[PDB]
C-alpha cells in the first residue's frame, strides 16, 4: 500500500534486554524511526536521569522506514511482549499512519504475532550534554554493594578507580587498579572526584546484560555518562547529574 | 491379620509430581483402591473443573488391595508428607478398616514412615463427559503467556492450532504448525475453535513435570479434555468447559 | 605504633559462612581476641541457646594479638560487609584502644576496606556445660522435615538414631542406620532420648556450608551440643536445653 516501518533483529533477546535496560526508568516513551534506525531520548519517571537510546539500521537483519515515524509506546506493556518469546526467535516491529505496532517472533514450527496501540505523548524538550573503561558486572556488583552504606556514593578517578559510600553500616572504600572481561583502563588528564545517587547508578545496571564492558564519562560539573555498547547494533546511555 | 491394602511405587518424586498436579485444585479428595488400581474423580474447591487421576496396578513394584476401600485424604497434609522424600526414594502406602494410612520412603541408610488420618468425605456425585498432541512445557509457556493479555484464551485448530488472547496490554495470536518433544499431531475433521478460561489452563499445566507430552481432546459445545500421561502407570486428566 | 591486632584468613567465605551460622541468633556478640586466636560466647537473642564459637590462631595465614582485645561487634554490619566479598578474595581483621575495626578484601586489581563501629557489649556472664556423627545435610533437611509437623521433635538414639515428630498434619518417624558423606557413626552406653524446639535446631543449620558432618553430643537431662568443624580453623558449637 503506502507507506511502512519493518524492522527485523536476528535474537529476540537483545530487545529483551534493551527494554530491562530502561523499562523501570521509563514507564512510557517515543521510538524515532528513520533512514539510520531507532533512537530514544526520555527523561525518568522521576525527571532526574536522561535516557538515551541509538540502534543503526546496519545492525537490523531487516530495516525499512519509508517515512520518518514516532512510535509512543507503553514500555510495560512491550515487555509483556517481549516475555513471549524465546532463546532463538527473531523479532519483527512494524507500523502501518499507526494507530498500532505489530511485533512478530517466528523461530521452527511457531509463530507468534503481538499488536500494541500506539500513543500519543508529547515530544520531550531535552537537551543532551573528558572515561574509564571496566567490567560491567564488577560496575554493577559495586554499585550494589556501596548501596547497603549509603544513598551516594563517591567515585574518584586518577590514573585506578575509587568508589566510596560512608553511614551508620559503616564506611567503604572500594579501588580498582588500572590493568568476559577483567580489563579496566583509564583515560583521565586531571582527576575527578564525583558524588552519585546510588538508587539511579542501581538503575543503570540493569543494562549489565549487554556488555560486558561499561563507560563511565565523569568531567567535573557535569553529568556522568553511563554508556552500554549493544553488539553490532549500537549503545544505551544514561546521564545523570552529580549531588 | 484381616484384610490390607499395600502399594509400593519405585520412586517417590512420582507421587509427589502426581500431588503437584492436584493439590492446588483439591484441597481434600478420595483415592478408590481395587485390583484394578488406584483412581480419583473430583470437583475442584471452585466447582468448576473435574479432575480425574488413573493408576494402574500393574505399574507398581507391589500392589495388594484385599478388599475394595475408599481413603478421603487431606492433599496438603499429604504434599506436605512427600516432601520428606529424597530423590531416589521408593514410596509404599498402607491402609490396615483405615482410620489412618501410612506412607513409607526407603533407600540406604534412611528410613521413613509418616502417618495421617483419614478422612470422611461424601461420595462426589458425578458425570465424566473427537485431539492434538503437543510439547506439554510449550502448551505450558503458551498458557502462561497469554494470561498476561487476558482471563480467556481462544484455542483454533485446524490440520495447526492457534492460540489467541486480547485485552489492554494488547492481542497475541500464537500458531503451531503440524510438524525432549517438539512434535505437534493433529487429529481433526471439523475445525474448532473455543474459548477458555486462562487460571484453570494454567492449573492444570502444574502436571507438566509428568509428562513431555500433552494431549487435548477439544469438540465443539463439549468440555476440553487435557490429558497428561503417567509413565508405565496411567494418567490425569482435566475436564474444562469452554465459555 | 603501639599494640595491634592483625588477622588474616585466605578465604573471605569462610568468615561470610560463620557469619551465617550466628547472625540470626545473635545480632550483637563480643569477639576475644587472644594470642591463642578467637572466640564467642553468647546468648541468642531468646536468651535460650548458647553460641560458642572457637577459632585457632593457627589457621589464620597471618595472626598478630599484641594485647588480649575484646570486639564488640553488630553481627548485622558486619554480615552486611561480607556480603561484599568476592569468591576468592581474603580477609584481614584490623583493630588499632579501637573504636572501630577494619576489614579487609583482596585479590588481582580489587582492594576494598571496610571500616566499622566497635560497642560496647557488657560481658556475658556465661557457663559453658556422652555422640553421634552424621551428614550436615542430612540432619538439616530432617530438622526442617520434621518443624512441618510439630514445633518438637524427639531424638532418640541407640547403635541408629531415630528423629521423631507428630501433630496434625500426622506423626513422623525418621531411622538413619549406622553405616561429601553420608555415614552415620554412633557412639552410646545407655540409650537415651530427648525433645528438643524445632526452631532452634533449624537455626543451628545455618552453620551446614561449614561442615560436612555434624556432631550432636547427646546426654540425658543436661544440654545438647551441637558441634561443627570449621576446617582448620576450629569450631562452632550451639547449646539446647531439652524440653
Amino acid at each position: 500500500g503506502d507507506p511502512m516501518f519493518e524492522a527485523r533483529l536476528g535474537q529476540a533477546t537483545i530487545l529483551k534486554k534493551i527494554l530491562d535496560a530502561i523499562k523501570d526508568l521509563l514507564n512510557e516513551a517515543t521510538f524515532d524511526c528513520s533512514d539510520s534506525g531507532i533512537q530514544l531520548q526520555a527523561m525518568d519517571n522521576s525527571h532526574v536521569s536522561l535516557v538515551s537510546l541509538t540502534l543503526r539500521s546496519d545492525g537490523f537483519d531487516k530495516f525499512r522506514c519509508d517515512r520518518n515515524l514516532s512510535m509512543g509506546m507503553n514500555l510495560g506493556s512491550m515487555a509483556k511482549i517481549l516475555k513471549c518469546a524465546n532463546n532463538e526467535d527473531n523479532v519483527t516491529m512494524k507500523a502501518q499512519n499507526a494507530d498500532t505496532v505489530t511485533i512478530m517472533f517466528e523461530s521452527q514450527e511457531k509463530v507468534s504475532d503481538y499488536e500494541m496501540k500506539l500513543m500519543n505523548l508529547d515530544q520531550e524538550h531535552l537537551g543532551i550534554p573528558s572515561v574509564v573503561r571496566m567490567p560491567a558486572m564488577e560496575f554493577a556488583r559495586i554499585c550494589r554493594d556501596l548501596a547497603q552504606f549509603s544513598e551516594s556514593v563517591v567515585i574518584c578517578c586518577t590514573k585506578g578507580v575509587k568508589f566510596s559510600a560512608s553511614g551508620d553500616v559503616g564506611t567503604a572504600n572500594i579501588k580498582l587498579a588500572q590493568t568476559e572481561e577483567e580489563a579496566v583502563i583509564i583515560e583521565m588528564q586531571e582527576p575527578v572526584t564525583l558524588t552519585f545517587a546510588c538508587r539511579y547508578l542501581n538503575a543503570f545496571t540493569k543494562a549489565t546484560p549487554l556488555s560486558t564492558q561499561v563507560q563511565l564519562s565523569m568531567c567535573a560539573d557535569v553529568p556522568l555518562v553511563v554508556e552500554y555498547a549493544i553488539k553490532d547494533l549500537g549503545h544505551i546511555r544514561y546521564y545523570l547529574a552529580p549531588k
